[PDB]
């Protein structure tokens, strides 16, 4: 199986015990490291942050302590939008900029690979023509790779793809079949499955259905859209699980209804480290289940909540993370993705359960304690 684990490049500006730098990863904790994110300008790969290549040579040098690891830069993401995108595809001497572009980037900075994390074709103002545009990209971009590795006499760079969990996105989105030839692995994002745009309670990465979710409501799980894209295509082994070291908070509208589907009057508190609306990192939840917050069990759906006065969350533990991954297992996927390395309790100060903890429980899980980790010749 596969780990693979997001960094983000805006958790060095956290406060305190918040902030997080490449170095603070612990290179034996995931097989594949991938560094969100980069951008775009003139239908060229680019840096976003001001120290993204000092950020690179920290987080690509985790290779110098492990040397099975394999890195990949993340292109986009949800606030990067479609435009730049779509323009980038229209034609294909802008593909072709693109991919030469890549290709220099990710050598020069030492990444193994791309990681398309395109939020999505076909949506969010991008036109119809971008779902099988996508697809032509990718192989392209697949193709170019696999010429350049012979042309330097050097290992292939990778090509990944972060893609929805949505179905009307999937389907709007994703030449399935076509698609899954050219990836190497498929990162499905199988989290955001509920939030308060929805105005009651919800589960972030619910495993299976609650009995109350009918209709397209019933797709709402990692079950349903894990089976969703292997039944329409894509090869199992090839298929990555997306695991979530964050959760949704919520305002309750009544304190006293606290159960999955309670009525909420918006977003819950941003969090003192993170700082994100809706959203609490993993050792910002175990902060709220210190200061006296009560612990929820949602059995049919196999995740956690938690909820004190008029605040609920609904998140992910290592019991969770525990069954999310003897399930995977027994489907036999590729193995599992991490959002994110640096929203983990990593310090281990948090929640008294070692460093990494939700990171860990994968790692051992899927057989990976005894892996190799040993710096290069
Ligand atoms: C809100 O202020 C904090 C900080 O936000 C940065 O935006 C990012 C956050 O909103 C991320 N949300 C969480 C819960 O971590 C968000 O994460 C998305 C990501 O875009 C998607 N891509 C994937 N994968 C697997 C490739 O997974 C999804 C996750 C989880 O939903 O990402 C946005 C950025 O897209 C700001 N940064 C940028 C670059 O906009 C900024 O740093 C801000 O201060």
């Amino acid at each position: 199986y596969q780990l693979t684990c997001y960094f983000t490049n805006w958790a060095q500006y956290r406060p305190g015990l918040g902030r997080f730098m490449p170095d603070d990863i612990n290179p034996c904790l995931c097989t594949h490291l991938i560094y969100a994110f980069a951008g775009m300008q003139n239908n060229e790969i680019t840096t976003i942050e001001w120290n993204d290549v000092t950020l690179y040579q920290a987080f690509n040098g985790l290779k110098n302590k492990n040397s099975q690891l394999k890195t990949l830069l993340a292109i986009g993401g949800w606030n990067f939008g479609t435009a730049p995108f779509t323009a980038m595809v229209s034609t294909p001497e802008n593909r072709q900029t693109f991919i030469t572009s890549v290709i220099k980037f990710l050598r020069q900075y030492e990444f193994d690979g791309l990681d398309f994390d395109w939020e999505y074709p076909g949506s969010r103002g991008s036109p119809p023509q971008d779902k099988h545009l996508f697809t032509v990209l990718v192989q392209e971009m697949r193709e170019a790779f696999e010429q350049e590795a012979k042309q330097i006499n050097k290992p292939r760079l990778m090509v990944t793809a972060a893609v929805a969990a949505g179905i009307s996105n999937i389907q709007s989105g994703y030449e399935i079949p076509q698609l899954s030839q050219y990836l190497d692995y498929i990162h499905v994002m199988t989290y955001d499955l509920h939030g308060s745009w929805e105005g009651y309670t919800g589960e972030n990465s619910p495993l299976y259905k609650y009995p109350t979710d009918t209709g397209s409501n019933a797709y709402l799980n990692v079950d349903y859209v894990m089976n969703y894209w292997k039944d329409n295509g894509a090869p199992a082994e090839k298929l990555i699980v997306g695991f979530p070291t964050y959760g949704h908070n919520f305002i309750l509208s009544n304190p006293s209804n606290t159960g999955i589907g309670a009525p909420t009057s918006g977003a819950g508190p941003a969090g003192p480290y993170a700082k994100e609306s809706g959203i609490w990192a993993y050792y910002e939840i175990c902060t709220f289940l210190k200061n006296g917050a009560t612990q929820g069990w949602d059995a049919p759906q196999e995740v956690p909540y938690a909820y004190q006065g008029n605040v609920w969350v609904g998140y992910d533990n290592v019991k969770s993370f525990d069954i999310k991954a003897q399930w995977l297992k027994h489907n036999k996927f590729g193995g599992a993705m991490v959002w994110a390395i640096d929203l983990d309790d990593f310090t281990g100060t948090f929640c008294n359960q070692g460093k990494f903890p939700l990171i860990s429980t994968l790692k051992k899980a899927l057989g990976l304690q005894s892996a190799s980790c040993t710096a290069p010749a």
